[PDB]
């Protein structure tokens, strides 16, 4: 239950993306790596490149 | 044609995953963000967890 995930820890969990964590540790969960790309995005596959502003991003299509 | 992706920066590049880039700036390239794992992986989705050494990771499942 790190800074960045507060889930049982434990394999258990069943959160798949309705958490608050910043970096989830479970396997049920896919949430995307910024707030202005689905989880799919292309360009930030092998890493994000955007700006933590949230709302919407000028480098992804 | 940053240190990081080498192609073509006009939108056209088919690359599509069979570039060496490190952090590939095209939009038809989904590679993933480690060797040890597919670009699906659920723990690394908000940002990869692994250390890079290539290999395998004991990290994800
Ligand atoms: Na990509
Ligand atoms: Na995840
Ligand atoms: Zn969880
Ligand atoms: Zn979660
Ligand atoms: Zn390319
Ligand atoms: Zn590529």
């Amino acid at each position: 239950m790190d800074p960045n995930c507060s889930c049982a820890t434990d394999g258990s969990c069943s959160c798949a993306g309705s958490c608050k964590c910043k970096q989830c540790k479970c396997t049920s969960c896919k949430k995307s790596c910024c707030s202005c790309c689905p989880v799919g995005c292309a360009k930030c596959s092998q890493g994000c490149i955007c700006k933590e502003a949230s709302d919407k991003c000028s480098c992804c299509a």
